């Protein structure tokens, strides 16, 4: 794709260049390829990224981490396996395809799947601005005296300098993913770090890999266990503690009949379900994604735990402990020492031990309400009284017909789980979704 | 153990000779063995069985069925691995121990684990009366003019003849397991059979294994899937239908941290938990037992399902279908034909297809309220106003100190899940429980 | 590809339309596709098949049989994953790609992989003649008075009618695969059937699936075990016997470091090795292919074997027996009965039991010397004294420069294991090989 | 068992207190136990150990190492699962039996299986002399003027002091296991260490775990891979090289039909086989034990190898390399540097790279000819001309009837593979063998 001057009115502007946005670029590429598309000027497009270059959750690129989805659900295959942008094609291009096969694995390393996506991302370098974090989407009318909005202005603070530029577009896509979630009862402290910053910020706080540190992990999801399992290797002399409110780490559900809610086609049937059944579906199918660990990592962790029992039959004296059904009441981070003091209570409804730590990893997951801050200026374009954005099946936010021109729009991606299903936040349907997105955004063009 | 004349007052009488009762016999055996017990007249004991000989759920001994618990949790090992009555010893005695090892399996076939238990059961043939189904436990006072109950009479209808005999005992144990549960909206019909009668009664109704029958299964638990998976093999020309109210068959949870609620020691900690936390524990740990299928059988079933898709892309035309999220509203069993008519509806809250079948297997699980009918005569011995039996930690039912002598008692087994945990109904703690039972029942004796 | 009139001189004629020939068609297709090839009249080509339509070893399409190679080593992916003719693309076209993924298997069913290949084969129906079995390749000179051979005539007996036609070509490819191998000490009998005819001919001999037959299997390779394992299901009342000269069925070796001899690139390094090292390589790497069973099927078979031991501790009285280290000395097939008599001896170097059977399946593998019969007329074109065809790296048979024009040639496929390695007879390198073949055959054309 | 004064004539003296000797102690214990044996003065017995306390290959107790045999083939179960000395009983005694079960593993850690055996070994501390390494077995005649030998003197150098004591016995057992094997073309050097000394001596040579060392491993068996896989963890900055003469690391064969040669009963049938068939059996069943790695560790190692390819596509620049089909011609260990220089050649029959290393681990396996040195004084008691010890089925060495009294003997253990089979050197039949040994040695006593 060719670059568009900043000054010009774009056909489409995307906020975020993670997997979801990247899949749109790919599908737009493919739709325009006469090789893959017998039908096939070029659309004027731009992607804006807070990061200085493409990375995929670098703060959680723990050594040994695997991806949790089949390599077949890559960025292109499910829409079209002929596509240039498939995992297998990427592998072939690196000279690794015969070698990957010999693993007989469906689950590449996280590190490798990032490079596949980085290899995709580099081919849209003409149309992606990096280090540009979007601070607001603002309505605009080509006819200032008229009462009709037909474009949107999107402004971003430069990460390096701080300068704010603007780029005008008819259509907007917010694919920003998630923001780190932090329990409200936790104080602000450099010792207190969220899982998303584990690889990037913990090495600078605990600079000595040799030192007898005390480290704690709050959580029982996938992040929790990866960190907890990594701490034993990365800090061999540390005493690690895993605090969780549940009784146990629970296996993630990938069973073939359950796993079909992740089918691209099921999105239509899911969307069509009532709110009662959607709330019901997500709550029953919870263990496909949330607060669950991969079985193999549970078994790996348990087996380490058992090894300690062979060495010492007294559990309180182990190096690496698990404390189930505990909440945190007080944190003391003003004591003169290098170690802050964590107070614990039974997570059961109606005073346990007190821990001293050099760091606290909080692996409490992610929220997905980040678009609100960007769209508050655009809130007055909804139907009267509507205090929440309503996404349609094509992902366009319902707006007011008399206030917004049909050419103008805003789509959301990765936040629509409550309307589209458990696959929305994930990699599952990105190939097909991207293709569908190219259909709603550019479909006027692509028909002629 | 030596036999006791019918006429005499027993130290202990057990209703039921399934695994739970059998484990008590074993533990009593072991406690009295000077080889295993340096401490060691013989207690006067009797077991009463409805069945004519020991069998372990023969109506569900489906070809290929595996047991779902480690062979280590056999009837004796966890109390004492030296015991004569371990699985490995049984295997050694059959000349199969070197051979079993080569399987490298923890899960014997159901058929084989029955023979192990049948091999145990045959060694108490002196003290077990078969074909004797217990119809009531009745209080008795050695001093008729006194207001104190010190024994219990237990009467049983002979399965062959119908005659009723009685046997007096100081202590009683009700280990009767479960009774088949049947949805109330289902009519009484020979075509309608519960999973517990699948192997024993379905061959007599559908006598021709060749014939193009239509068979249906109601359920999504382990019984459901075994029957459903067996129907394809046992009736090759039949059209099978699996009806379930859930969206999908769900994997059973055997993950190492979760599976620790099944630890013998955890029973104490569980018992000590409040009612709020117990209700909470069982509901969160649900998938360790109820409404769940073994992962391997789900995968086996799915893969068969996929094979059909390779043959025909039209799902309505498959031989073996799954109908998810459907309830049954009407059953028509008065039509002139060999086939009764099943009407279905969405199990979702607010009219689908109508099925015609030659048989309906209902795999709707088991209830465990069967002791009430036997204990209603004994209900007036509880504390004032108590309308439910309260089991203590040792499993003795709380009674009235001023109405019942300390020598006299009643214990329950396999119904106390609500107070003892998910392991109660199962094989998990039987070795240790039996040993504990021998401690409460015979512990006065065994101290001297 | 467009059809060529019979009368005209072809650029290339292939004998056989199995996987190897089919991969050449595919690679030729791809080389000529401007979509996949920016470089891209059409070559005049023809494939001649003995079978009336494409099938892939239909006589061994046993129920439940899996393929033994990754689906990635399909007919196109390793040359180019973008290709229209990949497994994943085929699946996508059938609407099964999301469904196949949920299996999380690398090994499709044999039945399914045949349909994938049948789906490929149908797209060259213009250039493939079916029911045409090739009986000889014959030299021809455009200049009869000259001493130079520049074309070859290829004649085939019509399977339906018997008529013999001829088609002239400059280049020839013999990709006929293998012929059934039969021990010389076995007499000719309809009761004696080779594994390759198991599905197609055994049902007509043993017409009653109910009947208490005695069936025997000679062999210990993959064919042996599939038949043996299938007999128990397909004939439930039969007594099956597996005779083998080895002590045991041995696991096939798919271990990642060993499995790299199957890498496309390794063919060059293998070809370059001396005869001493090649003989050495194939003999050490034997268990990657020959006389070996898949581990899972060994375990499946063993576990069935153990089930019988639980039922009867006497091994001679089992329904399904294995007789290790036995050879067959006499066969008696002239007795009046329906059952011929098999005499056995220790396969050990220096009289055991005698079996009576209704059928004998011989699973003794395949030879690959079938091209000789077709090429005997062409033998005088080799270098003086050369009594064996020498294949080059590009697979062209070395011939005499002064007797054969450079435009004229003969290539071999699937028989060159002794020079190309264990992957030659298999599906391993077909994608890449086909592409390489298109390079040697059509490379003059494709450069311009 | 009670201690015997040094001065007295013993019934039995064992050289070695590893698993084999320890199993004899256990079986003797069990035979004498009236609990396990209704039949049951005590035999006068002594075990002599070079080590200061019981350890099981401590120099190869690599972190993470698993045992390669089922826990069922422990020291007692296969003879009698009731025995006090079973693994499951040991676990129960440690309070780990419920916990071990939750692993659902048949293969305990090496570290744990050592503690089980150490827990056995501690119960014969009365009859085991530690730090006593046996230097010779010497004939003795109670009647010096007679020509009949009826006892043996056994002398041992004290490891601490050097003093030599003697103990007289009628019967002797040499269960010394194996001695480290070293290629003859390797020079004597502290940098050159055999796998058996890896954990115990390499930490003292390479004292800094941080330092960028170059380390090499010669071998492709289990020892090779464990060391190679451990080096990456234990020395994170080292460059490791695995040199092997084979093309690849090969999977160990544990397949159920093959694995039956390890059956206790098969020893009789094996022993009875001719020398031609024995040589044949061991050579065909080679991969059950020798020059083979566990599949999981091969896959683990391969996957690490692949991870490097994702980081760098140039193989020569990887940190951890495998060099297949290479032999070592010259070693240079006189250069001034800390690094000696290794020269390599193709292991193929008819000059490659030269490596520089700080250490060389040689994992070239074990020989088992160590008894000769101890028995040379006893050689004149064999039949005329016999220059090799012949073990009988009961393991007694054939001797001369006219020179040796029937009360006097010598048994061998763990060296008799050539006559008893692949299980001899291993843990497979120790339970049963020990019991059989107690039968031949003490059977006169135990009948009365
Ligand atoms: C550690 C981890 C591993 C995961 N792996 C799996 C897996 O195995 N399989 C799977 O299917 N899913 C997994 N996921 C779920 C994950 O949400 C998706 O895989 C995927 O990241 C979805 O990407 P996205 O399009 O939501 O964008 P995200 O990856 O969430 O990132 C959006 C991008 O927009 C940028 N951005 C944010 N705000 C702004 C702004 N104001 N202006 C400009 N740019 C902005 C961000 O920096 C980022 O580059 C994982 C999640 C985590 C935390
Ligand atoms: C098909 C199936 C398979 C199972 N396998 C597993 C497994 O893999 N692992 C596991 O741990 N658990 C499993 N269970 C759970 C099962 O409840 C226990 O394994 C076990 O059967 C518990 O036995 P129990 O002592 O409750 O007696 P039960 O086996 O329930 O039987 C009690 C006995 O008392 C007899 N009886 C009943 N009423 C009377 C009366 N009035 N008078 C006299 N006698 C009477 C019955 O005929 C029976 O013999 C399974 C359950 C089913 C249905
Ligand atoms: C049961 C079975 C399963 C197998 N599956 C595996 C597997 O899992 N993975 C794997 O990699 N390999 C496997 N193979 C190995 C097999 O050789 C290859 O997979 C594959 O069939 C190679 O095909 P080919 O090109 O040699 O042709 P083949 O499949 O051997 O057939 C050649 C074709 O030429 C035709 N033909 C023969 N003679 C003539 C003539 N005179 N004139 C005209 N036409 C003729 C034949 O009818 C046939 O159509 C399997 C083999 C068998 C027996
Ligand atoms: C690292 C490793 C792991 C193994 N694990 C497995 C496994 O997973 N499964 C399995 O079945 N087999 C395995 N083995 C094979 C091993 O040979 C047996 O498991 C077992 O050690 C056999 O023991 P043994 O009786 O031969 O005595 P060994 O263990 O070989 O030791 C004999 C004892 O005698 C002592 N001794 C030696 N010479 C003298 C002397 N002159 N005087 C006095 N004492 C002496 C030694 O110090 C030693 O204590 C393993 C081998 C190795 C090297
Ligand atoms: N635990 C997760 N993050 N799961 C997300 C992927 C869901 C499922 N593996 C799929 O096939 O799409
Ligand atoms: N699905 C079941 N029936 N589970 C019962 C057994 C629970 C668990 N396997 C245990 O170790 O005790
Ligand atoms: N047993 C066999 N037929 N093996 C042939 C395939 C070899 C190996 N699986 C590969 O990757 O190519």
């Amino acid at each position: 794709l060719r670059s568009t001057p900043q000054d010009e009115l774009h056909d489409l502007l995307c906020v975020g260049f993670g997997p979801a946005s990247l899949a749109i670029a790919i599908a737009l590429h493919d739709a325009l390829d006469p090789r893959l598309n017998k039908s096939a000027a070029q659309p004027k497009i731009c992607f804006l990224e807070r990061q200085k270059q493409f990375a995929w959750h670098s703060g959680m690129l723990v050594p040994g981490s695997k991806m949790q989805i089949s390599f077949i659900k890559d960025l292109a295959t499910l829409r079209d396996p002929r596509s240039s942008f498939t995992f297998l094609n990427y592998l072939h291009q690196k000279g690794r395809l015969i070698h990957f096969t010999n693993l007989s694995t469906f689950l590449p390393a996280r590190l490798e799947f990032e490079d596949y996506m980085r290899w995709c991302a580099q081919q849209f370098s003409d149309v992606v601005a990096y280090g540009e974090e979007v601070v607001e989407v603002i309505p605009g009318k080509s006819d200032p005296s008229s009462s009709v909005v037909d474009f949107f202005t999107v402004r971003s603070r430069n990460v390096e300098t701080g300068e704010i530029s603007a780029r005008r577009t008819r259509k907007v896509v917010i694919a920003i993913g998630g923001t780190a979630k932090m329990p409200s009862g936790l104080p602000q402290d450099p010792r207190i770090i969220h899982s998303s910053k584990y690889c990037t910020t913990l090495p600078a706080l605990l600079k000595d890999k040799s030192k007898p540190y005390n480290i704690a992990v709050l959580g029982s999801g996938q992040s929790a266990a990866e960190i907890f399992h990594d701490l034993q290797k990365r800090y061999p002399n540390s005493r690690t503690t895993l605090i969780m409110r549940d009784s146990a780490m629970r296996p993630s559900d990938d069973s073939p009949f359950v796993n079909e809610i992740f089918n691209p086609e099921r999105v239509d049937k899911f969307y069509s379900q009532s709110a009662a059944e959607r709330q019901r579906s997500l709550l029953a199918d919870k263990a496909t994604n949330y607060s669950v660990v991969r079985l193999e990592l549970i078994e790996e962790i348990y087996n380490d735990m058992y090894l300690q029992r062979v060495k010492n039959p007294d559990e309180t004296q182990w190096q690496h402990r698990i404390l189930p059904e505990r909440k945190i009441t007080r944190v003391e981070h003003h004591g003169p020492q290098s170690r802050m003091r964590i107070h614990l209570k039974s997570s059961k409804p109606e005073v346990k031990e007190t821990l001293e730590v050099d760091a606290l990893m909080v692996a409490t997951g992610y929220n997905r309400n980040a678009h609100e801050r960007l769209l508050s200026k655009v809130q007055h374009l909804r139907p009267t009284g509507q205090d929440q954005w309503k996404p349609h099946r094509d992902y366009r936010v319902e707006m007011d017909p008399s206030k917004v021109s049909s050419e103008a729009g805003i789509w959301l991606q990765g936040c629509n789980e409550r309307t589209h299903g458990l696959s929305d936040s994930l990699l599952s349907v990105l190939a097909v979704r991207g293709g569908e997105m190219v259909q709603s955004i550019f479909g006027e063009q692509l028909e002629r």
